[PDB]
């Protein structure tokens, strides 16, 4: 009931919280989809007092037009500098709007549909990710979907 | 920093083994590491409700240094629901009993190719049929604390 939510909440909240500090990254957060693929912004681990955008809706409409398709077999993005990347205009004003130059975002799945996204921000500087940082994102969101498959 | 490493993995791998004990609702949870003789020591643990803890404790189990873990690099694992109903060696029984182990979920931790340790799930106040959910997320749990002891 509302027990099973808290137990998964508190599951998932911890997740971020551990991931944040383990790969040293400003801020990290989870983005679930509603039912047409806008979303919201549900938890968030951001350092040191820097912006936060926990429970943000945004209406992303490359994700509201594709409901997620491209994102169901493994595919994610993983940027060093936002600056540089050959991004959609609007794409890129999202981005800014909060703050973001270095992103990694990786899909997390319930069962075989698109749940959400494990999204990690650096706020001032450019990132060179590593594979195994984006192995660790990506494994982390298999956790969190097995988790999630329980509600 | 060779300080500041080791603190962060340790931070992380305490931090599963702590909110996933209370996430699956185990009496104990265990993170047993392995020597180079593949004797070990429980260096994590979770432990609820006045059960005894077994960290620090060293264990030299017999299996582990005949075989190295190699069957547990290649899919063994051990999910029992009772150790009352399965057939263990008593050597193996004795070591569950003295630590009141009623039901066991453990799994490979791997660093690389290697068997770097166990993840281990404990009931003690009662059998537990283990679901094949709560397996896998033991599983999946332990190559994320594989991926993060691979960067040490
Ligand atoms: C309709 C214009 C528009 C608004 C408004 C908006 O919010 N986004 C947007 C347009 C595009 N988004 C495109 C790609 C895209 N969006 C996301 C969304 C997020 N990343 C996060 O970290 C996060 C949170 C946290 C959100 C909500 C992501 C990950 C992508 C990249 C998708 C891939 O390209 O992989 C996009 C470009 C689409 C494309 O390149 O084909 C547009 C136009
Ligand atoms: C040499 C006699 C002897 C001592 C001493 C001992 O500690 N064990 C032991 C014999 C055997 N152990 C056997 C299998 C086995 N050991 C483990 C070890 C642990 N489980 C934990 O939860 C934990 C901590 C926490 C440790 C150190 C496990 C997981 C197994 C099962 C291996 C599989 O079957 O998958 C064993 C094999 C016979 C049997 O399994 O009963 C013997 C003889």
């Amino acid at each position: 009931a509302a027990g099973t939510m808290a137990n998964l909440d508190k599951m998932l909240n911890t997740i971020v919280t551990e991931v944040r500090q383990f790969l040293q990254v400003d801020r990290l957060c989870v983005f679930k989809f509603e039912e047409d693929y806008s979303g919201n912004i549900i938890y968030e681990a951001v350092d040191d007092g820097w912006l936060s955008i926990l429970k943000t809706h945004v209406r992303d409409c490359y994700f509201m037009e594709t409901r997620g398709e491209e994102y169901l077999h493994g595919r994610y993005q993983a940027i060093a500098d936002i600056h540089q990347a050959n991004l959609a205009e609007s794409y890129r004003d999202f981005l800014t709007q909060y703050q973001v130059r270095a992103i990694v975002a990786v899909p997390i799945l319930k069962g075989k549909k698109l749940w959400g996204l494990f999204s990690a921000h650096q706020l001032a500087a450019p990132r060179s990710w590593q594979a195994w940082e984006i192995e660790f994102l990506k494994q982390q969101a298999v956790v969190m979907g097995i988790a999630i498959q329980q509600s």
